[PDB]
Parts: C-alpha cells; structure tokens; sequence
C-alpha cells in the first residue's frame, strides 16, 4: 500500500541543503549579526 | 487513500535556493565600474 | 507499472543545489581563479 | 522489472554538501587567537 519514497536520503538531504543556503546567505548579508552572535549575545 | 499531498513547501524553498545563488553569481559578475552600454531605447 | 517519482521538482532541484555548493565553495577557495575567469581567459 | 537502481551518486554528493557547510561554519567559528584549553591528556 505505501510505495514509500524512492530516494529518502536525497530529499532528507535537500531539506538541510535549502536551510543551509538560507543560513550561508543570511550570514553574507547579516555578517555583522553573526559576529555578534558569537560575541556574547547568550544570556 | 487518506494520503494525498506531496511537498510544495520544500519545493518553493528549493527553487528559492537556486535563486539565492543567481544573486550570488550576479553579484560577483557586476563589480563596480567598468560597464559599457549602447544608448538605444525609448530615450 | 511506472510509479514515477513522488517529488520530481525537489530532486531535480537538489542536483543543482549540490552543484551550487561545489561552485560557491570552489570560489571561496579559488576566489583567485574566478577573478581570472572573468578577466580574459576566454580565447 | 528491468529498472532496479536509485541514485547513490546524487546521495554521496548530497551528504558531501552538508559537509561543505560543516567546514563553512567551523571556519567562521575558529577565527585566529582566543583559544582556551585545559592541559589534560597523554602529556
């Protein structure tokens, strides 16, 4: 009944691939915010 | 038959990733000066 | 007979997502080569 | 039944992408100096 996915590793790997770009790109633009994150910011 | 939905959210986010790089390569392409253009349009 | 893929857009979008990283990363490391590519190099 | 193969090449390339960023974030993490360490090992 359940045909299941024919490539669960590729898709499961795409979700992180996309989120990755959103991060790598968000850093290139907000490179300043990232620098602050490491510097303190945790409280 | 209760299941009937693929993954449109992951898709919109996927093509978006392709667009993210389009800006990446487009940015590295246009540096600052150096830009020839032939005057020819509505002006 | 052919179940076809359940998400041809996601996978078809992953192949470019991966190649993208290989390029974006290859540039961060060979940023010099990329600069040369645009500067002449075509002959 | 003649068809019997998924996409292992795209997978190895996919996980590799995840590893590419692992180096990206790991690089931004370690800047240059500033590195405390507790002497405690085989020495």
């Amino acid at each position: 009944r359940s045909n299941d996915s024919s490539d669960p590793l590729v898709v499961a790997a795409n979700i992180i691939g996309i989120l990755h770009l959103i991060l790598w790109i968000l850093d290139r633009l907000f490179f300043k915010s990232i620098y602050r994150f490491f510097e303190h910011g945790l409280k």
